[PDB]
């Protein structure tokens, strides 16, 4: 019983030892093609590569590589492309994914700059007057309309492939206030976003998988797919209580290195857990409350 589990743990100060020991159980796969030394210029940092098995191919016959991974929950049914924060030359690569992938949503947990520190490029367009081409993937991005929250703002962007002409609308979700190495401001925020995302549609089965990224695509982007994953399971058990987080997390482990980055962030992924559930049981107001505890405005 995860409740039961959360306080044991907690009670005994042991998140750190529990943490270290998921690190130490999970898995080990090699990642040779992002090794490559032509390739050292699509990896953000050299000590976070995706596993080969599990790597995000481009249909490139060029260069295949993209420093992204396919973490696919078979028991819940979801897909997620975790992806580090692209940089300037790999903003093309970044969307010819979104578009070979037939993502439908973004999700972006990171602000380009943290600490004064660059952690991503600008990779989508911040005026709709001012549209973005990506020459070398041949496709062109537009800011539709954008939803500014207190602490999110929501994006209707517009993807055209040049090539076939066709165009998609793609929904691109910015969690602006989760600290690096941190935890979103309380599990009501998270979750308020979080149900923003599940809302849109952007994450239905009939659509690519959701493409999810912070600045390395492992801390931030590992937590919130561990919530939305252990949520979507304690929903469809109905025994709930028999969802064990560490197992799930040790899972997504084998798909991409290092989701979760600090044991602040897996007790938080708890907290959002057992506070999500409240609305899985069946409490009809949960969800305003939470909306009205984020601050949204
Ligand atoms: C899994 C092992 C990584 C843990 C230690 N590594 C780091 O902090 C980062 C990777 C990293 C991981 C999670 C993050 O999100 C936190 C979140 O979302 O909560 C962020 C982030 O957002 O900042 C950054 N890598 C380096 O700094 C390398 C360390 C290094 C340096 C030299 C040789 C080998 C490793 N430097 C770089 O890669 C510098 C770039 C270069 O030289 O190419």
């Amino acid at each position: 019983e995860m409740e039961k589990e959360f306080e044991q743990i907690d009670k005994s100060g042991s998140w750190a030892a529990i943490y270290q020991d998921i690190r130490h159980e999970a898995s080990d796969f090699p990642c040779r093609v992002a090794k490559l030394p032509k390739n050292k210029n699509r990896n953000r940092y050299r000590d976070v590569s995706p596993f080969d098995h599990s790597r995000i191919k481009l249909h490139q016959e060029d260069n295949d590589y993209i420093n992204a991974s396919l973490i696919k929950m078979e028991e819940a049914q979801r897909s997620y492309i975790l992806t580090q924060g692209p940089l300037p030359n790999t903003c093309g690569h970044f969307w010819e994914m979104v578009w070979e992938q037939k993502s439908r949503g973004v999700v972006m947990l990171n602000r380009v700059m943290e600490k004064g520190s660059l952690k991503c490029a600008q990779y989508w367009p911040q005026k709709e007057e001012k549209e973005m081409i990506f020459e070398d993937t041949n496709l062109k991005l537009t800011l539709i309309s954008e939803d500014i929250k207190s602490y999110y703002t929501v994006r209707q962007l517009e993807l055209e492939n040049l090539t076939t002409q066709e165009t998609r609308e793609i929904l691109h979700f910015h969690y602006t206030t989760w600290p690096d190495f941190g935890v979103p401001e309380s599990p009501a925020s998270f979750l308020n976003f979080l149900f923003k995302v599940r809302e849109s549609g952007s994450l239905s089965p009939e659509h690519g998988p959701v493409v999810v990224h912070c600045s390395a695509g492992i801390g931030r982007s590992g937590t919130f797919c561990l919530a939305d994953t252990c949520l979507l399971l304690m929903d469809k058990r109905k025994d709930p209580s028999s969802v064990d987080i560490k197992k799930v997390l040790l899972e997504m482990r084998k798909f991409r290195m290092g989701l979760i980055q600090t044991a602040d962030q897996l007790r938080f992924s708890y907290l959002a857990v057992i506070e999500g559930a409240k609305f899985i049981m069946g409490d009809s107001s949960v969800q305003d409350q939470w909306k009205e505890l984020s601050h949204e405005d």
